[PDB]
């Protein structure tokens, strides 16, 4: 597509969406599951749907416009919604204190005009395997690497779980993402917010995110470690039956629009 | 309400409020309890009132001015008063070295023309409660999470405790505010305070805070960690009874306002 | 008062102030203890003098000022740089015996600096009053039942002697009006300090109108506080119930002002 | 080389490369090995083949271009990424804490982009008892002190057997080169990866000259690893199971090197 | 000196200075011993040569300026930047395991990065943090005994690093003096602590002050110290960590501090 020049800004020319994208622990493609806290992540050698978070989604239509006039995505809020977890994470006995939320972490949101482009690798084949509610890569006996034989796919389903799942960077052509991956087994998260900051969409030449299908696609992930149950111990193998993965209560999106003239 | 021009500043036609909020274990809707260290935190399955922290509010009421004029909050300082805490915290045994204060934290300020929006959510319904002096979402099994059904109420009382009620971005549209929430069990808190930086409240138009009831409406929420008793032990099993929530002193606001004529 | 011009830069209307405040476990007001560790800090319910880091102060008399008064010229602090004197901290603190290492400095910290026109105005607040104390020799707050917190009934003073301990003392941010200061407090049992130092760096204390610290006492009112963390005894495991009698609080072993000054005429 | 003027901007004077770089555990010099996590790393006096994270170099072609002054390409900016995913039980359990082990340890983040091979120094850290094994390059055995002076080996990145635990990038060297490392150690650190496709790098230098591509190709060297790991569905993180503890290196990292034509004689 | 115009930027009135700095734990004044991890660090009262780490000095000349010396001015060579970075690499089973965590050790402990350009021998404050019962060995430059309290007082050992055998865990860069030099440290504490060394060949560091001067090299040579320390390692192939294995723990510094000065020249009065 030849991109030309943006409609004049009026009322009539601009649009903001706004949403809420909720944790996802699906069972299966066409049946995501919003729950901020996992089913007990069990510490088998598979991947269970359930307790694996998976990336959410969200397409939201935007109206029709009366060469072509289209929205084009310019700027966009985004923002976590959490609270502090003390007692409500269970307690870690030999401490004396509430466990809290900790351990690895994935922040991550993508803005685009079609879906979030990604590249699935299972990261110790010999051994994983990821059941059959959720995608995982093609076994096609391909190394455990980023290479041309690993599995691409699209994020246009509910069952894509982020411990298999990469955004690609050789595609996502009319998107913008942001990620943040944190190690370690009781790593402590950190979640700033506010309602003041604001992200700009455009390239180097001034070219936002072009909606060609006149919707904007939404997806993102937030793990904030793991958690047990409130009032338990937890943080010991007596209560390792009980741990689970801890997701943000949602991901706010306010993105802002303006029309631009396309061929 | 239409924004129109800022009046010309000169002495009668700027202000400026200071505040120290602080700190609120409430037992109740209508009782603020004002200390820095909650009762001890027990580890049953509910939120008590006086464990648990919860918002301090202020509402103060700005000078009477003689479309129409009204106060326009166009910057803000805002700063914790805290000290080292080493003893003060208890001791821990194994490590023979003071406690101090460790533990998940948040900090959180906002000002706004009204109160602020919050979102109310139970992180583990089958198994928590809230106790009845605290409030809490409503029982409506909704899931775990912030979508259209969850509990959306005000922040009007000194009974919301942080660890359900959280800053509703759907809402707040006259309100700047920030806030940073830290995890894990025992995490150092870092504070850094000074009195030379400000924060602007204007808006991508120049637009402030615009005090449309003739008051500035603060609010905030400063957890640190926690800490055991002066001269006791504690991080272990034996003084789990002992263990308390660690809030901040205070958090000081210096609030900056010119005058905006608008158009209701 | 109300604040004019500066008087135009030259070699007469300049001057500088260097300083390097030490660090100071007083055991009463007049008396500073200049040690960079404390005595070994005991875990019963009183804060002891010995043990405490206190805020360091040093008022600087600066220069008259010929023919001042017609209008007054004071001294006005446009900038300072500053910077803590330390040392890495391996064996000469102890070891850990369990993990078979040297133990270094670790543990809570506070980061802090003012420069002024007057002393530091301070709140002091006793955080678990049901059972804690402070020492006879240290400044402490007032017994008038006043809850924990820094509201109307807290006790206000200013930083005018060598016993103000930190683990009270909390600058005054409804006060300071003619100071610039900065603080960082980092919990924790065994936190690692970090300390940055060079002589390339320095900051502005002119608020927004351009106006810096106008020393109208005549003097430059300099308050500092340095804590790095807790360190055993060189040569003696550390970090163990069988040692806690010897930990001890470490400070940096000064921080370095220099203040600059210009001209200002007032009235 | 006399560096003159770039030449004017068009779609037939710019150019564009992208490439993923995948981790190497290589064998030898012959054969670099893509895998993301090496095969159990032994705590022997011998860094082995296999469970040690090489280097991994790529050489990528660019087009040839149609007095005694030629063109060639220049590379003025690079966009970087690692290409990652969360690992909780992938990488085992921790028994004692009743948690998903994840990927923690010493990490290394590091790229480069050139006109030529890679310019490194090899040392040996403790050369009374460490060795490296007969299918990874090594410093040669000189009686040199294990510091970064003239006698310490210095080598080209042209090979896929160069251990990131002996080889570092050397800053007397590496003229028509990019490259940005870190290093964090410690046993058990948490690593952090950021990624996102807006960010940039220039490559261009006080004079305003990027990478001069005098040889008609692209030099990418990178090495990435995040950490230690165990086997899925294990114990890990205990003596009892540290016969199976692995590096964990990144899948893969990404390259888009953005190229205009610079006027140079020879 | 009073500080006149910088000299037209040509061939001929610009210059540089490459240096590695390398590690060193010298047993003595006029014998540094490079290498980059010390002798065992022994857990007794005394700070011994050969396992705690010095400064690091390079003194390098420059080219005579050609009729420097000319009516009441004389040029002089001044460093207006200087790009500096560690070179090291990952260290994991090289510093022995951790037994109980069947992992490897890695380096972490407490650091110390710094490098200073001066004109001059670099101006240090020497300190004995626990006079009463820390020694400094007889080999090393330790503070004069003079029942000085522990601060940087005006009682405190003032010198220059001139030397070999100044130990970073006694000597530390002095505020109110190197005036024609530029310094940078920092310092992290802890037992455990990872480190984390950032490099590169792209960076650069300003050394001209407020009034556009950089160092005046009016001794005829640039000054060069570095000190980086960046933990504490075992041995290769054996446990470390532990009380067991205390008598093997060494510091590890970098393998060397690398130095690009440039020059322009200046006229002085
Ligand atoms: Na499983
Ligand atoms: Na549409
Ligand atoms: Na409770
Ligand atoms: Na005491
Ligand atoms: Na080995
Ligand atoms: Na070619
Ligand atoms: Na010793």
């Amino acid at each position: 597509v030849e991109v030309m020049e943006t409609v004049p800004l009026s009322e009539d020319t601009i649009y903001k969406v706004e949403a809420i994208l909720l944790p996802n622990f699906a069972s299966g493609s066409n049946t995501a599951v919003y729950q901020s806290r996992g089913a007990p992540y069990t510490f088998t050698d598979t991947l269970d749907a359930g307790s694996s978070l998976c990336y959410t989604l969200a397409v939201v239509n935007l109206p029709e416009i009366p060469t072509l006039l289209v929205w084009e995505a310019f700027r966009v809020e985004t923002e976590l919604i959490f609270t502090p977890q003390l007692g409500s994470a269970g307690y870690i006995r030999a401490q004396g204190t509430p466990a809290g939320v900790e351990g690895s972490q994935m922040y991550f949101w993508a803005c685009g005009g079609s879906p979030l482009d990604v590249i699935g690798i299972n990261p110790d084949p010999e051994r994983m395997n990821v059941a059959a509610g959720l995608e995982g890569p093609s076994k096609e006996n391909q190394p455990s690497v980023a290479g041309i034989k690993a599995t691409r796919k699209q994020v246009t389903a509910a069952n894509f779980p982020i411990e298999i799942w990469s955004a690609d960077p050789t595609r996502n052509e009319n998107c913008r993402y942001f990620g943040r991956i944190v190690g370690g087994s009781v790593t402590p998260p950190v979640v700033s917010f506010g309602n003041q900051s604001t992200t700009p969409l455009v390239d180097e030449n001034g070219v936002g995110i072009l909606c060609l299908f006149g919707a904007i696609y939404l997806t993102s992930a937030d793990m904030l470690g793991m958690v047990g149950y409130a009032g338990n111990p937890t943080l010991s193998d007596a209560y390792s039956q009980q741990r689970s993965v801890q997701a943000a209560f949602g991901r706010f999106f306010r993105v802002h629009f303006r029309q631009r003239r396309v061929k």
